[PDB]
């Protein structure tokens, strides 16, 4: 690897590292906001849109239950996504401004994305050309190249986490079951369609299910269907973990073998597992006409421009019932979030 990229990722993690082992906390309150727009919701939690009272800016405030988080067995993970966001720091990675805690809630305040969700242009336009696909696989590549050298793995890669920006560039959101990792983990977690063959037969697995995930992600982005389809949960699983997969005969040549190698059920030969690392996969056919360095510049203009009128405009989100933000006048859950 040219030093260039080792130093660049030498200072990476000297920058992480150093947040990482000192944690913000507490730095802002809710009463500093008002609410404006519920923008998601789960089982656990919620992304309200959220306007500063002192400064106008609008933020993604994530709501987090806490008695939800423990009963749904997500405590370690919801550690795991403020601490982790609150230390990196990369172009295409939704920044992380504020997080606090009250007796019922916990609240990480991110930037807002105001494009909407990659999926829904995914939908709306049925699939994206190859140049177009690749531009985003571009910045995914990127950005793991950067989380995996600080020994994190994202483990949420699908189109619904992929925000587009201003620019119409990639905004990676929802780092849930990000983990620090030296080796291997265990958890099952992921959606059905994008999990790699070792997290659904149970092993102890790596970084490597990132890169399977790129795979679908790039094969979703470029017919406009996930490579292991079906219509329950069990039956894409029996598809994965299968080994084979059928291409369009609209991809390019370059396009299937790059897939090939990302959605290798042997994880031992899968690309971006190997001894070169992410270079077999910058260094792929399919990628000849990617200027590295512009896509991390932002320098190279984008497929497309959402549409939207300004940074409070929440047309590319969809709408939901609006809920009470309660906060308990007893502290709950106190002990098991004492870090947060
Ligand atoms: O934090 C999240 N999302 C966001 C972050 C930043 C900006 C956003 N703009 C608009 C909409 C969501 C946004 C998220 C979404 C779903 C699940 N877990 C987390």
């Amino acid at each position: 690897e040219q030093e260039s990229v080792k130093e660049f990722l030498a200072k990476a993690k000297e920058e992480f590292l150093k947040k990482w082992e000192s944690p913000s906390q507490n730095t802002a309150q809710l009463d500093h906001f008002d609410r404006i727009k519920t923008l998601g919701t789960g089982s656990f939690g919620r992304v309200m849109l959220v306007k500063h009272k002192e400064t106008g800016n609008h933020y993604a405030m994530k709501i987090l239950d806490k008695q939800k988080v423990v009963k749904l067995k997500q405590i370690e993970h919801t550690l795991n996504e403020k601490r982790i966001l609150q230390a990196v720091n990369f172009p295409f990675l939704v920044k992380l401004e504020f997080s606090f805690k009250d007796n019922s809630n916990l609240y990480m305040v991110m930037e807002y994305v105001p494009g909407g969700e990659m999926f829904s242009h995914l939908r709306r336009i049925g699939r994206f050309s190859e140049p177009h696909a690749r531009f985003y696989a571009a910045q995914i590549v990127l950005t793991f190249e950067y989380l995996h050298s600080l020994d994190l793995i994202y483990r949420d890669l699908k189109p619904e986490n992929l925000l587009i920006d201003q620019q119409g560039y990639i905004q990676v959101t929802d780092f849930g079951f990000a983990k620090r990792v030296k080796g291997r983990t265990w958890t099952l977690c992921g959606t059905p369609e994008y999990l790699a063959p070792e997290i659904i037969l149970s092993k102890g697995y790596n970084k490597a299910v990132d890169w399977w995930a790129l795979g679908v992600l790039i094969y979703e982005m470029a017919a406009g269907y996930p490579p292991f389809f079906a219509d329950q949960p069990i039956q894409i699983y029996e598809k994965i973990v299968s080994g084979k997969v059928r291409f369009p005969s609209h991809f390019s040549s370059d396009l299937k073998d790059l897939l090939r190698n990302l959605l290798q059920v042997d994880l031992t030969k899968r690309f971006g597992n190997l001894k070169n690392g992410v270079n077999d996969i910058k260094n792929h056919k399919w990628f000849a006409t990617t200027d590295w360095i512009a896509i991390y510049q932002r320098k190279v203009e984008a497929p497309f421009i959402p549409k939207f009128k300004g940074p409070g405009d929440t047309s590319n989100f969809d709408d939901y019932e609006e809920e009470e933000i309660r906060v308990s006048i007893n502290e709950k859950c106190g002990k098991e979030f004492t870090e947060f």
